[PDB]
């Protein structure tokens, strides 16, 4: 049960002016692509505030990659779902070595040593009951702009930054028949990039799960698909549609692409 938002006073939506008149603000399968312009966050933020909302980060940290969590964390704090429950899910094969940032009222990290990410985060009953919604994204990596509560919906992929300008035969999808994330010339609708998906925790255990069974059938076939985990994850999004997809602002590589005028924000970045 969902109770009624308060009054508040913002601009009024005409329908006869759309947002953004330069890129897709909907997929065919009518689920919002979230471009800054396109949403009220104080709307949004209001809406999921009074649900409690609590937002699951899952990170993996193994060998030199614990040197990329002090920022990310420093500024997933200055720029990741600020003012909402947050708990940082940090897998590491070094939990010693994981920094001590000092957190925001209602924000939590744990550390789970790890002797695998899709397999991983299929942890299934903690996640159920502790967070609602699960973001799964790469370590080395920063925010420096908002990403919140605008991107949360039952199941969300990213728009890779090298790809969201191409024809759907330019995709790197793994084009082999015998593998399990085979699609053809003719298929897809987007190429989504494995560093930044999520979820309801439901549909992201649904994901990894289908996920690591494919990769195992794959295993014992003999073949690695060409993009591996994000290969596997392109051709679950091409089959389970997601409900929202996030732009580009949302995974980004500024020294590789620059800043076009299509990204209004850089919001979660490569670090060099
Ligand atoms: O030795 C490694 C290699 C990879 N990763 C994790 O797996 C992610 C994917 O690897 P990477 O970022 O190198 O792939 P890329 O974005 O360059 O294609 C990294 O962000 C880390 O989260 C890691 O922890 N240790
Ligand atoms: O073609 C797909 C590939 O694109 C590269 O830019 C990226 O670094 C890889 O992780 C993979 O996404
Ligand atoms: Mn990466």
């Amino acid at each position: 049960f969902m109770v009624s938002l308060p009054r508040m006073v913002y601009p009024q939506p005409k329908v006869l002016t759309p947002c953004r008149k330069d890129v897709l603000v909907v997929t065919p399968w009518l689920a919002p692509i979230v471009w800054e312009g396109t949403f009220n966050i104080d709307i949004l933020n209001e809406q999921f505030r009074l649900q409690n909302t609590t937002i699951g980060l899952t990170v993996f940290a193994i060998k030199k990659y614990v040197a990329f969590l002090k920022l990310f964390l420093e500024t997933a704090e200055k720029h990741f779902m600020v003012g909402h429950r947050v708990h940082y899910y940090v897998f590491t094969d070094q939990p010693a070595a994981v920094p001590r940032v000092t957190l925001g009222t209602g924000r939590q990290l744990s550390v789970l040593e790890v002797g695998r990410r899709m397999e991983m985060i299929s942890c299934e009953r903690r996640f159920l009951s502790e967070v609602d919604y699960l973001v799964c994204v790469d370590v080395d990596m920063e925010f420096r702009d908002h990403v919140g509560v605008e991107i949360l919906t039952p199941l969300f992929g990213t728009l890779h930054p090298s790809f969201y300008g191409s024809s759907r035969e330019a995709f790197t999808y793994e084009r082999r028949p015998q593998s399990q994330a085979y699609i053809p010339k003719d298929e897809g609708d987007f190429y989504y990039m494995g560093a930044f998906f999520g979820g309801s925790v439901q549909e992201v255990q649904r994901l990894t799960r289908a996920c690591h069974q494919a990769m195992m059938v794959d295993q014992a076939n003999g073949i690695e698909a060409v993009w591996h985990d994000e290969s596997h994850l392109n051709k679950y999004l091409l089959r389970h549609k997601p409900t929202k997809v996030l732009s580009p602002e949302y995974l980004w590589d500024q020294q590789l692409l620059g800043w076009p005028a299509v990204l209004r924000k850089l919001r979660f970045t490569a670090v060099p």
